[PDB]
């Protein structure tokens, strides 16, 4: 207990460092997902440009 | 005190829970970078199908 505030604070720093790494990945992956979505839509809208040009 | 460890632990435990959540977000986003990349390529493959059908 007595040193657990410290062990848990350091654990929290590490757990936060890891939730942060996971969260930073979430943000980076969020940026990539969005980039892929913009590119997907680039290609989906393009899919329609060709589909429409095709019909 | 037990309360200092409990609070630091709540920070650590919640940070671990947040790591789970952050990891869930980042692993889901990675799965969705795959779904977006896959769907991007779904659309890219289809762009060629329409582009080719178009040409």
């Amino acid at each position: 207990l007595k040193l657990d505030k410290e062990n848990a604070l350091d654990r929290a720093e590490q757990a936060e460092a890891d939730k942060k790494a996971a969260e930073d990945r979430s943000k980076q992956l969020e940026d990539e997902l969005v980039s892929l979505q913009k590119k997907l839509k680039g290609t989906e809208d393009e899919l329609d440009k060709y589909s429409e040009a095709l019909k």
